[PDB]
């Protein structure tokens, strides 16, 4: 069963008040049908244009909630509403555009699609709230057909041009009308009782309902989003490389191993509590320090509250010593600690919008955040930028410039001039840092924290 069947039963009942008179048995063979569209007992690669709650979550990236309103139904305007913003009108003569014959919607449609997915997926997965006109919208600026390539690259294709005859995927359809075999999933199947808006609403407060079909789009998104990565989480499922992930996991495990090593020799903490990943690792092995590990999954609804990982009776002291939440989402951190905190606000292809002002953090794994929150930091204060290295100053083994810099703290800078190993080493580091940080990382510190401490540890 990995695609969804054609002869599954589609429940109709959300659908019959655009749809007077549909019947309530139903497949996604017959619906096809009444959308006006024909797959021909074609096994070419696209079995059905409706997929699974699984094959959704494989593919959260493609997800683009998609809405249409009677703005008066082929004698009447409908505004087509998408979770980008966007919203179109298109005659059958919170971005709002004046109304369009459909062969000019259509073009708008697929360079929409193409500038928002070209950089995160192979396909579009339309995330539907169905009752009706959105369904029977698609035979307007979608076409179907086996499973074809691009006409410029081997990516599958994704649009179809009536001007050429000819195919693209999402980063060659310049001048493309037509969206081509797209997928969709109609979140109504799952199971709900009530409206769009109530079952948003009981677990989202930063969407409203201005009315308009992208918030019904944007709505509809939220909630599938909510029902597969915060109620229900899964850290199994993979998903393929798109951007820099490689480089921004390296360059966090940098960051860690410099700061913690280096809070260590600043203050000679005699313990340290790792608060986190039941998997983690101590990421500074050397260290003296006596290195305490308490467990926690990454928290996907609601930050963490500190009196429920700290107290109810372990050390029990975690006022001793230093406190590691590398990715623990805490509501308010101990003045005591070193953290490594993502800022869901941060815009990138591996961010996508989440519920409540969460994130959906894609790398390698689905994270879905709760929301960034500057009052979590209160008792800390922003880690600034340092290189520090006890390594011996030796080149062994990319042309040179001297460094001047008052951050890196090595026995050469303290000497009065940094080695070549060190300046490579440090420019390495600070692309490693910069990586880190336009990721959406933010790093902070206990108010104590000076480098000018580290000075000393080169006697
Ligand atoms: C946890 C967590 N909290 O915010 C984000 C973002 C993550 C996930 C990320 C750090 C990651 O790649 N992990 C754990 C393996
Ligand atoms: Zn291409
Ligand atoms: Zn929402
Ligand atoms: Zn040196």
């Amino acid at each position: 069963p990995t695609h969804l069947s054609v002869d599954t039963k589609f429940k109709t009942e959300g659908l019959c008040v655009d749809i007077p008179g549909i019947p309530k048995d139903m497949t996604y063979r017959r619906l096809i049908s009444m959308m006006g569209f024909k797959m021909n007992y074609q096994v070419n690669g696209y079995p059905n244009m409706f997929i699974t709650r699984e094959e959704a979550i494989r593919h959260v990236r493609a997800w683009i909630g998609f809405d249409v309103e009677g703005c008066h139904g082929t004698n009447l305007p409908l505004q087509l509403g998408f979770s980008t913003g966007v919203n179109l009108v298109a005659v059958p003569t919170p971005l709002m555009y004046k109304g369009l014959p459909w062969n000019v919607v259509r073009i708008k449609i697929v360079q929409m699609l193409s500038d928002t997915l070209k950089n995160l997926s192979d396909r579009v997965v339309f995330v539907l709230w169905a009752h009706g006109f959105e369904l029977t919208s698609m035979k307007y600026f979608v076409k179907i057909g086996p499973e074809r390539t691009c006409c410029l690259c081997d990516r599958r294709a994704t649009c179809f041009s009536t001007a050429s005859d000819t195919y693209a995927c999402w980063h060659h359809s310049i001048g493309f009308d037509y969206v081509y075999n797209p997928f969709m999933i109609d979140v109504q199947q799952w199971g709900f009782t009530g409206n769009l808006q109530s079952n948003h609403d009981l677990y989202c407060q930063v969407h409203g309902n201005a009315h308009v079909a992208s918030c019904d789009a944007i709505m509809t998104r939220c909630l599938a989003v909510h029902e597969c990565f915060v109620k229900r989480v899964d850290w199994t499922i993979e998903y393929p490389i798109i951007g820099d992930e490689l480089k921004i996991n390296a360059a966090c495990r940098k960051v860690q191993h410099m700061v913690v090593k280096a809070a260590l020799l600043a203050d000679k903490f005699p313990v340290l509590h790792d608060i986190g990943n039941p998997k983690a690792i101590k990421c500074v092995p050397q260290a003296d320090v006596e290195w305490k590990f308490y467990d926690a999954q990454p928290c996907s609804d609601k930050a963490y509250k500190i009196e429920e990982l700290f107290y109810s009776y372990h050390s029990d002291k975690f006022t001793d010593g230093v406190c590691l939440f590398w990715n623990c989402n805490v509501d308010r951190y101990p003045a005591n600690s070193i953290v490594c905190r993502f800022d869901t606000r941060v815009l990138s292809n591996l961010n996508l919008p989440g519920c409540d002002g969460g994130s959906l953090y894609v790398n390698k794994h689905a994270f879905h955040t709760p929301a960034f929150d500057k009052s979590a930091f209160v008792n800390l204060k922003q880690l600034p930028f340092f290189y520090y290295s006890d390594s011996p100053c030796e080149s062994h083994g990319i042309d040179y410039v001297p460094l001047k810099s008052a951050t890196c703290i090595t026995r050469c800078n303290l000497g009065g001039a940094v080695c070549r190993h060190h300046a490579n080493e440090y420019r390495l580091y600070l692309d490693a840092y910069n990586m880190m940080i336009s990721a959406g990382f933010s790093l902070w510190v206990y108010k104590q924290f000076d480098t000018y401490n580290l000075w000393n540890t080169f006697t």
